DNA sequence: TGTGCTCCGGGTCGTC
DNA sequence: GACGACCCGGAGCACA
DNA sequence: TGTGCTCCGGGTCGTC
DNA sequence: GACGACCCGGAGCACA
């Protein structure tokens, strides 16, 4: 059932992989160490000629994807010898005995072992063109196909379900220290294990450090390429409810007016056209809200089209303790604006793909700690207060405000606030921030079309 | 006729070295570079199975003496391919095409090619115990035997007469730059060629630089170990005549008296016993002598037992132009003493082998340039004179002199000369020197037994 | 007479 | 040692 | 309780 | 990668 390595031109078809009980003498090793530009494989087999009892040990090895060098060792009838040679080479390169291979343990600077495999829409059309954008469906398809027709996928052979399961472990090992964000040399420790357990053909090019979140996807599709309408069960996992809204309903009228009237004058390189409007209701958020706090406002939050999945799936999160505190003017937290164009800027859309989303959201502010200058330790300066508000040269005025289901909507136009920071950078526009997702109820999700002034 | 490499376990006996016309597909390469500790060999063969027309190219290689690694390449019936592989590898490592191998040329950093071989005394008993000492017969025998029973002699196989002929070329290449004396990195250039053309098993120990004259002999015996009583035809090559002399003949009486009376008082750690006395008559020396010069003296010259062959064979030579002028107080030349123990010191004999020789010799001095201090440029200071005499604190006095066949014998005892060098080293004893072998007639050859005062 | 340009092929180096 | 990559100069050539 | 001592066996390195 | 050498520490042991 385990084939004689087709590269052994001397015993192909004319012999078979000797086997004894539940113990098969055939193995594929593999080791990849980005540090040393190592990406090696080592194959061993124990052969019995079909016709006679002639024995021999076959050894192939080289870089993954190349066929490398070989060694054919003739043992004649001394099988006892062949099993020494086989197990000797196996101990040499694995540092694991052949008899306790069931309990294998990869040694750094030695080879891992590898188990080889020898063998209707239930949603409104508006929500469907939404999930299609949130999950990049046209991409995950044209790329899922590109895997199905990639030969270099399995350069050592079809892997086993178990083997790939280990692929997800070491892939998630990377996922976790990147969802932590630490590239502090633990990215090497973990990536080497994924390339090791999951062979890759890089030719001789040094293998990459898998950092971006996109690269993480390609692998998922890869691993899947080795193993309830789709759109409808994507929606389910979000555990969030998104409902179209009528373009004349009271909410659309007011959320439009808010989006337009609060588009800042200094963000004059584009306008916005509210293509569609969606309600937002996430599990456990109503239960968890701190509705006792006053100064509740419906406020904007924008982000790259690329990231709206995670926001709806696990909610609006805060930076991890790894503390990449560079642009977080007021410390790790959940930022909101009372100008639409302020948050639309963080959608980072392009002329070609010119439709980002915006998250209106009820924010229990409480009493605001109002600050001209920025202080990344601001969460500590509350001294009992419940939010922080960076002050801007411009803001909507209370004269023009309105209320929608108990939250204050700060309709434009914006107006000069006379706020100036003598010591340093003065903010253009307010920036509200809370440090606890319990002060956040995701209430509306705009889908916006961007219109650029420049032509190129 | 060329055997299938016994190390090819898969085709031994069951196949033969394919051959076409006068062109045989079998080769032994070899390269040794002391600089890089390289001592490698490379074997290629082209095989045809006896039974079928199946073809294959066999390649063995590694360090000389080890069996190394191998590559067996199966070509099936595509002989046209096999000859490519064979000739490809051959071009790869020789940088010489296989078709013009007859005109082979070793490239530095590439492999040389190797042609493998696939297949009563006529003298007085006193002169015989003399040649026995001059040629180290007991040694050249017990060592000639040690070669006959040295297996590591030919680690790559029996060489051909032609191959060994090249061994003598590269051996003499060393002989000449050591008979020149230059170790100025040309010893490497030449030695590498001898080890290359003549394989050696050093294990992994870095091969030696062959410097001493003894090492040169071992090789001669080696090369001979790969390819008219002996004593009587040794004598012949010297082209010098050595005749016993009676222990009561007038010469023995006077040469004794000279040897004893002129043994210096400060050389008091030994005495001498004239075992035998031999006349000396060398071809062309009488004809060439400058007998017109006055102040002819019979003077001593001693030297290591090891070197008496060369002195009698080519005469008394002078240092080559390479000018190792370190102990040559008065410039390159032929030195003599008028004290026996002065020259007996340069025999460098040991308690165990305690019999050196001494060369009495007629020396046409002419007018002497007499010098307290030494001047290695003294040959230039003659200004017409024909010899130089370093002055000693002690010398035989003319009162006690005698003449023997027209040369002045300066019989002892020696006496203080009151000679003192204010500026530097004062010589203990006279040191006569001439710069032309035509002022030298080798007349007598003493054989002396040394007797040590110390016991250990 | 040279200047581009590609294509081959060796030399060195890097990985196994 | 076995390959494969990589760098790089020279052969041959089109073109002006 | 440790101190010699040899013998084995891995780790590293060097040559092909 | 394949070997072989070489270095070196630890296991086992005799001995006091």
């Amino acid at each position: 059932k385990a084939p004689v390595d087709p590269e052994c031109t001397a015993k192909v078809g004319k012999a078979h992989v000797y086997c004894e009980g539940n113990d098969v003498y055939d193995v594929m090793l593999n080791q990849t160490n980005l540090q040393f530009n190592n990406n090696k494989y080592y194959l061993i087999q124990l052969l019995e000629d079909d016709a006679q009892r002639n024995f021999s040990v076959w050894m192939r090895w080289g870089r993954v994807g190349k066929m490398g060098q070989h060694s054919l060792v003739a043992c004649s009838g001394n099988l006892n010898k062949a099993k020494e040679i086989f197990q000797k080479k196996f101990l040499d390169k694995t540092k694991n005995n052949w008899e306790d291979r069931e309990k294998f343990e990869k040694v750094p600077g030695k080879y891992d072992m590898l188990q080889m495999d020898y063998a209707e829409s239930q949603l409104d059309l508006r929500v469907q063109e939404l999930i299609k954008l949130i999950c990049n469906v046209q991409a995950m398809e044209e790329m899922m196909m590109e895997m199905k027709y990639n030969t270099k996928k399995a350069p050592l052979g079809k892997l086993t379900v178990a083997q790939i399961k280990a692929g997800y472990q070491s892939l998630k090992k990377i996922e976790d220290c990147i969802r932590a964000g630490q590239h502090g040399r633990a990215l090497m420790e973990a990536c080497n294990e994924f390339y090791t357990r999951i062979p890759h053909d890089f030719g001789l090019r040094t293998p990459p450090l898998i950092r971006t979140q996109k690269e993480l996807s390609e692998k998922i599709q890869l691993l899947e390429a080795l193993g309830e309408h789709p759109l409808d069960q994507h929606y389910r996992n979000l555990h969030c409810a998104l409902r179209p809204l009528d373009h004349e309903s009271y909410e659309f009228k007011v959320i439009s007016q808010y989006l337009q009237s609060t588009h800042a004058p200094t963000h004059s390189d584009y306008t916005m056209t509210l293509l569609d409007l969606f309600e937002v209701e996430k599990d456990g958020e109503k239960e968890a809200f701190r509705e006792d706090l006053h100064n509740r406002m419906l406020l904007w939050h924008g982000s790259r089209m690329s990231n709206w999945v995670g926001i709806l799936s696990h909610g609006l999160r805060i930076a991890p303790p790894e503390a990449p505190i560079t642009g977080y003017m007021f410390g790790k937290g959940i930022y909101f604006a009372d100008m639409s164009s302020k948050s639309a800027n963080y959608c980072f859309a392009s002329r070609l793909k010119n439709t980002g989303l915006l998250l209106l959201s009820e924010v229990a502010l409480g009493q605001c700690n109002e600050l001209l200058e920025a202080n990344p330790k601001a969460e500590g300066l509350l001294q009992g207060k419940h939010s922080t508000k960076g002050l801007g040269k411009m803001a909507p005025s209370s004269a023009h405000f309105v209320t929608l289901n108990g939250s204050t909507v700060p309709l434009g136009p914006a107006s000069d606030t006379g706020i100036l920071n003598p010591d340093g950078y003065t903010l253009n526009y307010n920036e509200y921030i809370v440090y606890n997702p319990n002060q956040v109820r995701m209430r509306y999700l705009l889908k916006v079309q961007f219109n650029f002034l420049q032509l190129w």
